[PDB]
């Protein structure tokens, strides 16, 4: 019985992005500058954040210090995680690609290769 | 400056489902009549009821929200919230439609009705 709401996955994500704007139930700050977010959204999108939050040995912490990753490159990936929309310019594209491979977003890393080899 | 990944809302939802499926980072027990583990964030994104509940300071930051509602009808809607699939059947359709209203979910309600008046 598959009455698929192909809009409902994206409704959910837009609604998660509003909660972040409204600051409703953010349970983490990532420092790179300060970026507030939901651990669950980070986890679903990013192999490393998922790799961090699932480690039963590590402390569960409301603050996560990223090691010099581009803050610009992280703000663009963050907004992607919440909007599905990847902003790339020539002036930031290198910033963005880097942070992906570290964040382990394997489909986001391929997307930067194509836009860089372009033009 | 606007490259949207059209399978990405959907990958986010299935990864959120697997978290729920592994009981990872879930922060609320919904006690329906049975228990249901889920994440506040997702309930609030799908439900105006759960939205009102979790933005109330008097009932923040409660771990347990006891809702009488049917469990099976809740279970199928909880499935829907995390999977975008609505699993309807003559035997639950009345149960889902009802839970649906009480949750203020109207898009699936419409769907139950039309399933009801499609067979009969």
């Amino acid at each position: 019985s598959c009455i698929q709401f192909t809009r409902h996955a994206s409704d959910v994500l837009l609604n998660l992005n509003r909660l972040r704007s409204r600051d409703i139930l953010t349970d983490v700050v990532i420092v790179v500058e300060q970026f507030r977010a939901h651990k669950t959204v980070l986890m679903a999108c990013s192999g490393l954040f998922y790799s961090i939050f699932t480690d039963q040995l590590k402390c569960n912490l409301s603050v996560i210090n990223l090691d010099e990753i581009n803050p610009e490159g992280f703000c663009i990936l963050l907004d992607f995680m919440y909007t599905s929309r990847l902003n790339l310019r020539e002036g930031n594209i290198m910033a963005v690609m880097a942070t992906a491979m570290y964040l382990q977003m394997e489909h986001v890393v391929d997307t930067c290769r194509k836009f860089i080899k372009a033009s």
